């Protein structure tokens, strides 16, 4: 059927795996096990279309990011994730986007900016800051919590809707 290849990128510990696992398995992963490279596949109906999501969950740790490049090359849309309590992860976003443009050899790549951990109150990235960054990229900004499930489906489905506009 119609298959969408999604890739989740961002700094170590921002919740890439927890987000993907909440989407696919409907539970919250409380522990922190750094990822090398994992993939997930699930059939879902999105806006009346039965489709297959193939999701690549990438490493945020430099030491585990061995050869992310070749795996990412086939991605059709990218979730760029930072955590709203981690200013450094937000500052790193521009570098992740540049990496995506390098592996796709294009400046026209479907992406969504995601501010995760919105259940936490120690916020150092304000919504408007992230809205401004997304605006400069021509993409949407969405906040999520892998813990409460707020916005999780919205984030991934919005990315599918972005792929459909390209
Ligand atoms: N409160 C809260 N904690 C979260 C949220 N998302 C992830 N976490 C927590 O943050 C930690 C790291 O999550 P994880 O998904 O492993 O992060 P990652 O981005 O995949 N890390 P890596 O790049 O090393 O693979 C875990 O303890 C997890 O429970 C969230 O939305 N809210
Ligand atoms: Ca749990
Ligand atoms: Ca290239
Ligand atoms: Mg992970
Ligand atoms: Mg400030």
């Amino acid at each position: 059927m119609t298959e969408y290849k999604l890739v989740v990128v961002g700094a170590g510990g921002v919740g890439k795996s927890a987000l993907t696992i909440q989407l696919i398995q409907n539970h919250f992963v409380d522990e922190y096990d750094p990822t090398i490279e994992d993939s997930y596949r699930k059939q879902v109906v999105i806006d009346g279309e039965t489709c297959l999501l193939d999701i690549l969950d990438t490493a945020g740790q430099e030491e585990y990011s061995a050869m992310r490049d070749q795996y990412m090359r086939t991605g059709e849309g990218f979730l760029c994730v930072f955590a709203i309590n981690n200013t450094k992860s937000f500052e790193d976003i521009h570098q992740y986007r540049e990496q995506i443009k390098r592996v796709k050899d294009s400046d026209d790549v479907p992406m969504v900016l995601v501010g995760n951990k919105c259940d936490l109150a120690a916020r150092t990235v304000e919504s408007r800051q992230a809205q401004d960054l997304a605006r400069s990229y021509g993409i949407p900004y969405i906040e999520t919590s892998a813990k409460t499930r707020q916005g999780v489906e919205d984030a991934f489905y919005t990315l599918v809707r972005e792929i459909r506009q390209h």
